[PDB]
């Protein structure tokens, strides 16, 4: 049970001893035996985590990482002394595919409404990226450092999106607010998986778009703006499925489609201009399912339609032309219905 | 709530990564960004601790230190590598004014009767002085080491005064004993703030006076001696407000006024000599409020009155002259009433 | 109470500061004072552990070790800098006689049926052997390393015997199984004390005999084989009291008396051959009390009787000669009754 979880922690703390003890004894017979006391151990937890994540059980699969994550820092002191990069590039795959399912845990954290666990996942991601640090604290994998500095940057700022949620479910103890906050966070977890892939600038600017969402939500908070930011929360969310589809050319385009809209929020802040912005986003949630489908020449065919219209409200913002970008926003929202139907 | 307390621990463990990761990448853009991930974090807890200590809430403001105390050991590895002593002398004020309110927590620990927390405060003071150690483990601030060696010495011995309290509230499970023990400890916390200021010898000998209190309390423990040591417990207490008033010349004099009295306790141990010692102390609790007032030429005017009387019981100790230092102790106790009235 | 247990943890963390602080200040007056803040502390717990182990209280005497075990790693940084091997060979006796009673705790763990604590004891043994590592991480006590590499090897494999117990009290949730499992573990704790003494090969092969017990128990598990392995569990157990009696010549002989029997288990697996093996072991539990008595010329006189009979079932295994090693096993079991009576 959970006794076998504490029955495995000592085995890990038995490799950190026998590996440091057998490297200091010339016992490469026991240093290869202590290097086996860690390889024979970490797998029994990876199958335990795969079966716990299969049962939809969080708190145990969460405690299954902090023990399995530390298993790298012991195999680091082993494969560094023996010098075998075939046993060092083995802990590389042991940490990359480990933090793999660590973010799929932080998904249903906000996607199901657990807020004290979406901040408990950051420990693993923080204390597991530190397994590549001391692995290259002096060594040097130049391309690997270009990830942890773009990964650890994608954790601390990711948990920062969960900060305004609390300070807005506490500054606004409402259900029309704690539903957006739980979904404007269920939409912020995608920025993790969007900068955790090669495109680090795609999601650096993805959360940067959701940044102005709360700033335009604390400035003008309507019951039609709580749903304007919420219909834009889970709308810019799928801009990662466009970046996670080669279409970072269309995702960094799609994620930017809302930037000038959230900028046109507190300038011409009208209940008729909000419902034109609050109705302008829904196509992005359909154009992202189209760049997660493959129509980059049809998403950009519909994306190049709201550009001269982005140069419409920008050029012509007066009451009859921002309300003409209203009958033009409805026309732009029709290109998605002509594309979603396909 | 307390979720934002765990939502801040990961942010600290995210600076210890990104600062060690960006110093090892030439990213003084991210090493100045990781040096900001710690500066933007520690303040949100210092205001949380100031608002928790404002509400009279212990256990949360106590857990607010162990996270805020560790914040120094991360900024140490930053300001040491960059070499900027304008960012290193910033963590100096971040640790000095931090342990500032750490002893004001241990005050109401015994001053309100919480004994398992007066020993929980020592962790912070011990694990926060260790933030100056690794900051100068090789560097070297010679004047700063002359504090931590006089500070850490003032913690371990301070928590030693709380040891006899337990072993006397357990060796004497009484209320006439657990009230003195809770006040002979509420009087021992002042020795912390008296050696934590420049005068390290003032309180080294202050607890050394309360040392013979329990030794003369385990030797001759009367119900009139439980109140003799208790009327001397919170009496020598205010000898710090004299040292914390420049008058370490009058405090180290006032703290020494009880030394020869506790020595005259188990030699001429009489219920008529106890009530002459048990009535000799109360003037010190009034002469300390006078050296905490400014009458160093009037406290020493009344202190130089019990000196030839200290040379009275010492010279003339026989039954008619220790009982003549009785009608002289009452005369000495009258100089405080002529001084307290002012 | 347990407040004095937390009132002692800070005192330990006050030596690790003042010893590192006074060695870095030339204060060999305070470095000898910090070396006293640890010597005056560790004994108050060793008497607390001796009085807790006297009261048969586990969880507190278990938490009395993790604090007392760490006390070595602080005195290591002291006696290494001062260079005095008369203060370094003092922490040697402080760690050897410490792990002394650490295994006598893991005894009644399974010998009384507590399975989640027999795995909690491994932490101490693992995190206390690591006190000799950093003590000789660079120094070098060649004969001492020949112990910790044979001690830490005797912990991780010892807790491995407790693994099959869970995976057989969970794979077979029975009382005829959870009684053997609690006794085939109460018999595995002796292998700890048998390789923790000079004879490291005596118990390396002792658990190696109990290894084939479960392998022959998962292959052919009868209700007469659950009692065959259980009557062999606590039978090979006392093969340590023979090794812990100089008679490692008779113990490594006695521990090997069951090897060829567990090998003759799944080859001629008969309910009439099981009850001949299940009745062949009981003499070992009586021949081990004879090598724990001193009759090495009478135990080997009875041990040299089952050798030509070991060369009987091996030579003559057919149905009439393994059943003739049946009427010979009863004859061999009679030499113990003629020896136990003495």
């Amino acid at each position: 049970p959970e006794l076998f979880l504490q029955d495995l922690r000592s085995l890990v703390e038995a490799a950190r001893i026998l590996a440091r003890l057998a490297r200091q004894r010339g016992d490469e017979h026991a240093l290869e035996r202590a290097a086996r006391w860690a390889e024979q151990a970490a797998r029994q937890a990876e199958k335990l985590a795969r079966q716990a994540r299969k049962e939809g059980n969080l708190e145990l699969a969460l405690k299954a990482l902090q023990i399995l994550v530390n298993a790298a820092y012991v195999l680091a002191e082993i494969a560094r002394d023996r010098g075998n990069e075939e046993l060092l590039e083995y802990a590389a795959r042991l940490a990359e595919e480990a933090a793999r399912q660590a973010a799929e845990i932080w998904a249903e954290a906000a996607r199901r409404g657990n807020q004290q666990l979406r901040t408990k996942a950051a420990h693993i991601l923080l204390r597991a990226a530190e397994v590549l640090l001391e692995i290259a604290r002096d060594r040097g994998n130049q391309e690997l450092l270009e990830k942890a500095q773009r990964i650890v940057e994608a954790v601390a700022a990711a948990q920062q999106v969960a900060a305004l949620a609390l300070r807005l479910a506490e500054e606004l103890d409402s259900e029309e607010a704690k539903k957006a906050v739980r979904a404007i966070a269920e939409a912020a977890a995608a920025a993790l998986l969007a900068a955790l892939q090669g495109k680090d600038e795609v999601a650096k600017l993805a959360l940067k778009v959701l940044k102005e969402a709360i700033e335009l939500a604390k400035e003008n908070r309507s019951e039609e703006a709580l749903k304007v930011v919420l219909e834009i929360a889970r709308a810019a969310a799928a801009a990662a499925r466009a970046a996670e589809e080669g279409k970072t050319e269309v995702a960094k385009l799609a994620l930017k489609v809302l930037e000038e809209a959230i900028e046109l929020a507190k300038e011409n802040r009208s209940e008729e201009a909000l419902k034109v912005v609050l109705e302008i986003a829904r196509a992005a949630l359909a154009a992202a399912q189209a760049a997660e489908e493959g129509k980059s020449d049809e998403a950009r065919d519909a994306l190049r339609r709201l550009e001269e219209a982005i140069e419409e409200a920008k050029e012509n913002r007066s009451k009859e032309s921002l309300e003409k970008v209203r009958e033009e926003a409805k026309e732009a929202e029709q290109q998605a219905e002509d594309a979603r139907e396909g």
